[PDB]
């Protein structure tokens, strides 16, 4: 079900998260070898999230689920403004920037943080 796909997509979520926060020990300890390793896996995870909540967007909107649809809409946007920060770090890390790349990291954390009641409102309206 879309319900299940939600599931699936939601744990990779997890995985993005879990891999974030041992890149962000990484670069705090100047093990730049790693981070540049967690960098790329965290692009693959975010690209297959991305991917797997623009299904779950289009099923409910086939599924004429108006709440479900709202709430995806709004949450994909969120997910674009992580993706734009995230892309800015990479960038940082590429230029040798810390600085850029410390505001970018707490930058994505609070981006994600906030968007997580409205993660479980939609787990319940599909
Ligand atoms: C992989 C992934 C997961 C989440 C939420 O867990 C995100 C939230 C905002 C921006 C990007 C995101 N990327």
């Amino acid at each position: 079900s879309v319900k299940s796909e939600y599931a699936e997509a939601a744990a990779v979520g997890q995985e993005a998260v879990a891999v974030f926060n041992t890149m962000k020990a990484a670069f705090q300890n100047g093990d730049k070898e790693a981070v540049a390793q967690y960098l790329a896996r965290l692009a693959s995870l975010y690209t297959r999230h991305e991917e797997l909540l623009n299904r779950i967007l289009e099923k409910a909107r086939r599924e004429g689920n108006k709440e479900a649809v709202t709430l995806m809409n709004e949450f994909t946007a969120t997910f674009q403004t992580g993706k734009s920060i995230f892309n800015a770090m990479v960038a940082a890390f590429k230029n040798g920037d810390d600085d850029s790349f410390e505001s970018y990291l707490q930058a994505l954390e609070k981006v994600t943080a906030k968007g997580e009641t409205l993660a479980d409102q939609i787990a319940k309206a599909l």
